[PDB]
Order: structure tokens, then C-alpha cells, then sequence
């Protein structure tokens, strides 16, 4: 079957992060799922769910996003059986020191951590790329037509 | 019914600091149980373990101690009714920014953070002391001791 | 006799940031006095209303607001018999480094550090809770109703 | 065929740090290449290295190491079709700030970002296993024993 | 010859730091030329347009300005055979940390770095001027005015 | 005849102490070394406080904390004259402890100095606005420090 | 008698050396407002310099500075009494503009003070080691401030 | 006249990092003189050397090497009519911080910073090659060799 990305997130605050990422997936004509779970205050609800994605048989990634102290990532990621993908939503609290909460892994626990949600959208596509030929397809126009903007700004000065 | 504290650390490597807690509850007369378990690799044998501590009828604390990102702290005291102390080990990656993982939680998330092993021991027996008067006495004696050994220090000079 | 929290400030410029912390307090039901202190200016006026809290025979814990080089939570700490909560204003400036003063105690001087006003108040009742099984319901009912309603977000609003 | 991850470095002064991460790949039974180039000195070789592999018909990832400030990461990632993993060396230079090179990104730039040498190789075996079940069934393995270690040495405790 | 400046930008988005840059070079009586090109999305347009103005017989520089992590002006620097300048934009993110990926080269890579887009204009004139004495002119203007004005608010107090 | 009164939070900040009390010396001014904690002994600095603002001469503290430093604060808040501030160097989350020194409330002004050698010249020109003797002294040494770094030139001159 | 001299950077510094102005006056202090840069107008502020060190009377400089502060060094190693480095405040990187006035060599020793009304009582206090009327000045100033924290505490005692 | 470059640092402790400067410039086949001056304790001097330096008819540049906060580098860039480059001594005291006293330069003050010495060495040789083809085929056969050594370490150790 088709691939999913399951997107999700600890709060509804997240959800316009959320939505970025969602909008782009749309574009490469990718299935998704939005959720909603906390790690540390529902996480019987967080692994209920993980088991109903988990049992679908069907190419999966999971993108997570947390503010503050992250631990949803690593948690999903040390769950489910493929890979996951960490998409925090952005803070300038302590100059963005909420970063290191993504980035400082156990070994064994492994998600790609991408900081903007059309770069999460992006390489959740190109990961799917690697064996699905229709989205490769759509990952070529895409990121042709970013080289593209940028020569015609070019042209537009010189 | 006699305090007890739960040490639970992430990691075996994290022994040594975890010891120099139990070893200042021990001057305080305060038993504790050293454990080890690791909030995205063994969250159920974590809950499990928690379960068991839960059930006893007795006041009860609980001190965290995770490197890196720390998602253990948390986790646990989204889980258990009562207070919890994080006292996570040092580390000098980042100078130091692992810190902000257990600070930055949620609303309604609230361990008690904690840098100094020695301080986790001593927060703990004070947390205890609001109730328990032997508990209180060992406080009072071990404070005020700290404090001569400093005017002793003054008196000594030349 | 009941628990009581004392919410100590530096400043009157703090007094917005301990309503935060006594509100949420009040919905605990846990009885709380908000005082203004200073440490280094008004040091004798501090040891002198710690005095008169130290003497009521009550479980009591002290929580304490100092912006910029937080001195006051370290002061009570050192004074108190029984544990104390540090709870500084946020503050941005340089880089929120501010909160490296509150977490950097000698040993000896053990007062726990936490963020947000209404986790100070939460961990606080969750303290007394250990011993009061009615402050117990009490934290039970407040966590329950978060975790719940982050459930009723996810049933609403997936897709 | 076969999955392949070509690692690709800077300068042969990561090696160490490369060597870490094909010893991974091999556990997981994961070809690999190892690389050099660089991509501000040595460009167009990079880009006729880049061109070579690219033409292999078989699914295949790029694990992109490079210290100081990170240029590699994200020209590999512009010129290749499907996924890219970065995961510089580690430094304490401005206490770990080359970091900040590896993370941010232009929209359409999307490595991603992996600290630990062992989790850029799972994150890889994880991305083929979406698709590939002989791998699928090593990660399986690999990150039941992580737990099981774990288990044990809290056994060894209590 | 006389001389040329060719401001490269990694984005639009770059165009108002670059015109400040431009606005200033042409008091010192400098021509200059503003182009877009990013590093990693449209390597192959910066290469070509690198080899025009490189086959220019004239003494030229370039400034190259790109935000977020700074590819771009190791990847001129790589390539142009004289001198080059990086002035990236202003960035308040992270504590302004992007700008250790314009301060940390490899050996062999050598950008002068300048924060204020006026103070890369005066670098780059005070290049020429050690070989064009109307530019050395220019400068010797430029300088002592600033002294004057500094001097004159001084006088002007009460 | 002036006093340089030379507190210190601990007994482990001796050494730093001493850097500071045997500059005074070659400056011919007189001191004293106390070691007592703002936090644990706080009447017992009061009380060693008082002796020497009985005192009637010209007096300064240069006030010796680790960590966070209350010690300075405290101490300034006491005394009736000027103080100075002369924390021990620390590499504690990146040299951070020193905020704690710099963020002084308004009416708390002590003298924030780095360097032990510093701290005591400091001390020795404050003095000098009014001891003809030590501003006699100061020259000499100020002279001294720029001798020798002439004479480093004529001799290392190539 | 005393003399404070301000002397800043820029014009830019105006309104942070007003509010250093402001509270002198307040001490009774007579104080010079004056502007001067010492990198580009560096014989303006020696003359200057040479004007006020040739005066007989007590004197201290407070030197402002923003951005990499060189000002109070440069007053610092030319004058003989004590100075007062209270640089303007910054968000830019951090406030890491902190350092460049706090990272003084072994010889050059001005007082750091960050709040301006913190380096107007610093002066203050520094004369009044031997003016017993600004020490007068001085005590009525920092009793006012504590009786208005404690009749803050009796009038919104709750 | 031939380049010259002038290496200037505030204290006889830089002169390692001096010497890998010089040590550079020397392959290049530039002229260099190494000088020891700080412009807050020894500026009368500091400016003496620099007028003597000035008053040569040869294209030159200044290299200026300062620990600790650096006024070093925008003292003589205020002063000399020509470009200058700051090349501070590596510290890893406040995770580098002392970076940061030479990037924020007043608006008028320009000096090119650089971190590695050998790199303060390539862009000297950069800019005088912009009208010194002697020195331009120096810097390309420099970086030539630079390339051709990843490319053999890629060819013996690929696998």
C-alpha cells in the first residue's frame, strides 16, 4: 500500500508546525495522519496509538514534534520499527537552547532530527524515494524548481 | 512508616553518581533503592518498576538521574503520585546545555531540579523533614555542621 | 495544623509572577502568604519575618522570586529548617543566564529549582502530598484533567 | 539490489569517526563505501564521485561527515536524488558550536542531522527497513539486545 | 584596471544587506556588480558565473553574503583565485551562532570575515588602495570624515 | 594605613586569594584574609563585617565567591564604602557562573574585576585618588608593565 | 571636589550616560559629559585625557562603550586613578559584547558595572572612603532603597 | 617595492602563533616583520612603530594578534591607511567568547578576521595577488596542492 507519515505532535499548540509539514507532504502527494499525545502525561495514549499505526502494513515514517524539553521523539523513535523524524517547533527560549533536548540521543535511539517542516516534509519524501518511483518523480520537480526561483532571481538582476 | 527514596538512573554509567546520592541518604538515616532504567529503550520496565514502588505504604520519593537529553525525569514524574528530584550527572558537552532538558518541561510536569548529588540527598531528607521530626533532627545537626566547618576554616587561617 | 507555602519575592516588581504561583495554589487548597523581601538590602527584615514563619508548628515550604543574580533563594535556604523551592521571573536577558545563578548552590545549600509559577505550585503540593492524602486527590484530579484534555485535543482535532 | 550507504568525508582526518559508523553498517549487514572529498577544496571531484554513485540502480544513502563548518552536508544533499544523513565529527571548539552548521539549512536542503556515529548507522538500516525486511529483522535484533542490556544490568542491582 | 566588486547573494531575500554593501562602494567610487546564486541548491549557476567575472583583466574581490549556515563563501573562496570577503546577514536566531559557520574554515580556505555591511565596503577599498592611489584617496576621506563628525558631536554637547 | 579586607566564600578559594593579597604587598598595602559563606554562615560574616566597618581607616573588600556568587552582593550591601568583586575562574557551563557576579539589582555596585592582579590594582587606585604613597606606587608599577613589553620588542624585534 | 568624567563612544551613548549623569547628581557629584572614540578618534580623547588628568582635585572616569569595548582600556591604561568601564546594553549575540569589557590583560583594571545607577553609587562610594559628605550621601541613598522594599512588604502583606 | 606584512601582536606570549603566520608568509615568498605592541598599555610606542611603517612606499598589510578582548586589532586598523587582518589567538575561556571583542567593530573600523594563522597568511598573499602575479601563481599552486592531496588521500584509502 501507499506510504504514511504519521505526524505527532505533544500539543495542540504544535499544530500550526504541524500543518506546515502536513501542507508540504500534500505536495509530493503523500498520505498523512495528524495526532495529538504528550510522552510524560499520556503515555498509554502515545503507545495505544503507536500500536495501531505499527500493525499497518504499508510504508511508515513518523515525524514528532515537541516543544521545550523534547522527549517525544526519543520515545517514539525507541518504539516503532522504522525510522522516525524529530521536527521541533521553533523557540528563542535560552537562545533556542531547547535544541539540545532533540540532538543529544542515547546510542540506539536514532531520529533525523530536521529543523524546518518543509525540510521534515522533504526528507520524509526522499526517504520514501529510495523505493517508490512517483514520489522520487515529484522530489525532482520539486527541488528543480527551488534551483529554478533562485536562477530567475538572478536573471531579474543580472 | 519510614521515608524511602528511589534512585533510578538511565544507565549503569551513571553509578557513580547515583552512589554519592545513596551515600549522603545513608549519613541522613534514610533508606533508598538504586535502580536502572532507560525512558525510550525499557519505558515498560520502567513503568513496571514504578508500580511496584507505587504500591508500597510508605512516603516515597523519587530522585532521576539521566544523561544527555534527559527524558527520564519526566517521564517518571508524570507516572508517580508524588514529588520527584532530577539530578542529572555532569557533563561538560555543550558546556553544559544537556541542563536544559530537565529544566524546560511542560506545564504540569514538576520535578524538583537539583545539580549536586549531595543537594539531591539533602532537598530529599528536607522534603521528608515536614513530617518526620528524626529526619528533621539529622538535617538540623548536618547543616549546622557544614556551617562550623567553615567559621573553623576562618578560625584556623595563619 | 494545614500546610502553608510562603511566596517570597525580592522585589514588588515580582508580585505578578507569585500571583501566578498562589493561584494556582489556591485550586491545591493549600494556604499560602505572599511577602516581599530582599536579600542584600533587606537582610535583617528577611531573617526577621523567616523567624516568626520558622516558629508556626505546620508543614510549611518557602518558595523564592529573585530576578537577575538570584541570592535569595540560597539566603532562606540556608536559614530554613525544612526544603524550599527557587522559582526566578523569566527573563531573556543575556540568553536567559540569569538562571545559572539559581542552579549553581555551594553543597550544603539545597533549594529546588523550577521553571514555570504553576509547576512550583504543583510541586509543592505534590511535597506535602507525601504525607496528605486530601492534597493527594488533589494533585490526582489536576493531573488527571491535563492528561485528559490533551486526549480530548487528539480526539477533536486528528486526521 | 543491495542497499548501499556511501560515507563521505571531508578530509581524511575523520576517518576515526567514519570507521565508527561503516563498523555499524556492517552489523546490520549494509554495504558501504568510504570517501573522501571535500567540498569547497575539491568540488568537482566531489561532484563526479556524487555522479557515479548516483547512477547505481539500487537503493542507496549518503552519510555525509564533515567538521568545522559543514558545507558537505548540504552540497551532497542539493545534488542527489533520495535521502542524506549528516553526522559531523564531534568537537568542543565555542563549546560545540560547528554544530549549528550542520542544522541550519535552507528550505530544500534537507540532511539529516544524526550526533552519534552508531545512530547515523541505525537511522540508515531503519530507512532501508521500511522497504527491506532482511534488514528489517536486524534492527529488530540490534535494538532488543540495546533494551535487554539494560534490563539485565538493573537485574544485576535488583 | 580599475577595480570590481562582485557582491554575491545566496538569496533575494539577502538584497537589502546586499545594497548597503553597494551603497557604500560607490562612494568610494567602486563598481560592483550584485548577483544571486546559493551554494548547495544551484552550485552549477555559481561556477559559471564565477568563471565570467574571473576572466575578467581587472583586480576584483568578492563579498559573498548567504544567512543561515554559510556555505557560500567557502565555496568562492574555493574557487576564485584572488581574495574574498564574507559579510553574512544579520541573524538574531540562536543567539546569532550562524555566524560560526562563516568564522570556521578548513586550512586553505581563507575569507576575510566582516559583520557590518558598510565595513566590508571599507575593507574592500582599503585592498585596492594598497595598489590605487585614487581609491587610497577615497578611503583617506571616508576615515577622516567619520574622526571629524565624532569629534564635532563631542563640541556640540550642552 | 589603608586596609584591604580579603573575604572568601570557601577555604578552596585560597589560592586565588592569595594571587590577590601577595599583589597588595608590592603595593605596599595592608590585608587581611577571612574565609566565611554568604548562605551557611551568614551571621558569622555579619559579625566579622562589623569589626572591620568599626574600623577607622580607609577600607575595602575584595569579596572571593565560586559558583553563584551571593558573597559579593551580600557583603555590598552591608558596608558602607566600595567593594570588588573577584570570582574564581571556572569552566562550569562555559564560564557562566560569571553572570551571577555582573547582575547586580540597583543599589547593589560592587566592582566587578576578572583577574587577581586586577582586582588588587584596582584596589590600590582607588586609594590613590587620595594616598600619595600608593598612587606613587602605582605608577611605578604601571611604568614597569609597559617597559617590559618595549623591551620584548627590542629584543624579539624581527 | 570630586570630578566624575563620562566619556562615551558615540552620540548613540547619550541616554545611558544620562542616567549615569542623572544619579551623580543626586550624590551631589559634579560630573563632565563627554564623547570620544578610540579607535578613530584617538588623539581627541589623549588630549582630553591629558585636560582633565592635569586637574588637582579627586577624579574618576566612567567610560561607555558599545559593541567590542576598547574605550575603557584605553582610558584605563592612560590615567592614574581608578576607572568604571559601564558599557551600554546589547541583545546582539547574547549580549556577548560583555566579554570585550570584562576580558582585561594582567595591568589594565577598570571596574565592571553593568546598571548605570550601579556605576554613579560605585563612584560614589569609591570617594567617599574620604568625603565624609558623599558618604553622608551615600548612606541616606541605600537606607531609602531598603525602607522602601520593607514598606512594599508591609503594604501588599498577604 | 615588494610586499611587506607587518605581524604585530600585544604580547611576547602570541609569539607562536606569530611564527605560524610568518611561517606561512614565507612560502609565499612575502616579506614579513614580526613586532610585539599593546595599544592599552604601550599606544605611544604602538603608534611610533606604525609611522615608521606607514612612511615605506610599498603595498602592505598588518596582521594583528591580541588575546583576551582585542583593542589591538581596530587600534592600528583606526590608525593605518591600508587594510588589516585580525588573526586572535585561539581561547577556549567562555567557549571562545573573546571572538566576539574582535568581530563587533564600529561602523568605519574594517579589519578582515581570520582564526587559523596559516589562513591570515593565504588572504595576505589573496590580496596582494589581485596585482602581484608572482604571488598569485605562489597562492595557486598552493591551493592546487592543497586539492591534490584529499583527491590521493580519497584514491589510496576509498574503499
Amino acid at each position: 500500500m501507499r506510504p504514511l507519515v504519521i505526524i505527532l505532535m505533544g500539543s495542540s499548540s504544535d499544530m500550526g508546525h504541524a500543518e506546515k509539514i502536513a501542507s508540504e507532504l500534500k505536495t509530493f502527494g503523500i498520505e498523512y495522519a495528524i495526532r495529538i499525545g504528550d510522552a510524560h502525561k499520556t503515555a498509554e495514549h502515545v503507545v495505544s496509538m503507536l500500536k495501531e499505526y505499527e500493525a499497518l502494513d504499508r510504508p511508515k515514517l513518523y515525524i514528532t514534534i515537541a516543544g521545550r524539553s523534547n522527549a517525544l521523539s526519543g520515545f517514539v523513535d525507541g518504539f516503532v520499527k522504522g525510522a522516525t523524524i524529530a521536527c521541533p517547533p521553533p523557540s528563542d527560549s535560552f537562545a533556542g537552547a531547547d535544541i539540545y533536548s532533540s540532538l543529544r540521543m542515547p546510542s540506539g535511539i536514532s531520529p533525523a532530527l530536521v529543523l524546518e517542516p518543509k525540510n521534515a516534509a522533504l526528507l520524509a519524501a526522499r526517504i520514501f524515494s529510495l523505493y517508490d518511483k512517483e514520489i522520487a518523480d515529484s522530489v525532482k520537480s520539486y527541488m528543480e524548481s527551488n534551483a529554478q526561483k533562485i536562477i530567475e532571481d538572478d536573471s531579474k538582476l543580472k
